């Protein structure tokens, strides 16, 4: 409730990711805004160190789930907005089935009046001729169910989903991911019973953008109780 008063109105969110996959290093920035009482997000992303190396579908889970609409009767389940101020460091393992696998670690926390993301990403053992570095995945949302569960043990929440993203050839690419979060400060959090976060996310251009870039609209709200 301390945490969950941060975020009764819009929000303005900035993220920044550095990233390096097979040795392919970038760098993605992104501004936009949070609005926890619709649970809508929308966001734009811009490539800062040229082309991006990998299609930008496969970023949009790493590239702010404090941002969920948590339903009044859920709002003792909401972990997220309960680290806040002092925010939450989430990590990730992403599986590309059949090729390499991300490893994300980003610190989420309020700097001022501003909900700040810090990413850094770390891809591996990807093919040269993959879906991945090959850039063979269609530009489509993405919408599925984040599985959250308690971790009485690091204070904190995991999560796991699965996230199938089209080939231009009519086939999909599974990306699973498990996710771990845990408070950066030390004061009391809420630690949930069992729920899911229902996510879609739009992926649209801004036709006056000449840099590689990415422009968001997310809802994303809690269910399952």
């Amino acid at each position: 409730s301390k945490g969950e008063e941060l975020f009764t109105g819009v929000v303005p969110i900035l993220v920044e990711l550095d990233g390096d996959v097979n040795g392919h290093k970038f760098s993605v920035s992104g501004e936009g805004e949070g609005d926890a009482t619709y649970g809508k997000l929308t966001l734009k992303f811009i490539c800062t160190t040229g082309k991006l190396p990998v299609p930008w579908p496969t970023l949009v889970t790493t590239l702010v789930q404090c941002f969920a609409r948590y339903p009044d009767h859920m709002k003792q389940h909401d972990f997220f907005k309960s680290a806040m101020p002092e925010g939450y460091v989430q990590e990730r393992t992403i599986f590309f089935k059949d090729d390499g696998n991300y490893k994300t670690r980003a610190e989420v926390k309020f700097e001022g009046d501003t909900l700040v993301n810090r990413i850094e990403l770390k891809g591996i053992d990807f093919k040269e001729d993959g879906n991945i570095l090959g850039h063979k995945l269609e530009y489509n949302a993405i919408s599925d169910n984040v599985y959250i569960t308690a971790d009485k043990q690091k204070n904190g929440i995991k999560a796991n989903f699965k996230i199938r993203h089209n080939i231009e050839d009519g086939s999909v690419q599974l990306a699973d991911h498990y996710q771990q979060n845990t408070p950066i400060g030390d004061g009391p959090v809420l630690l949930p019973d069992n729920h899911y976060l229902s996510t879609q996310s739009a992926l649209s251009k801004d036709p006056n953008e000449k840099r590689d870039h990415m422009v968001l609209l997310e809802f994303v709200t809690a269910a399952g109780i």
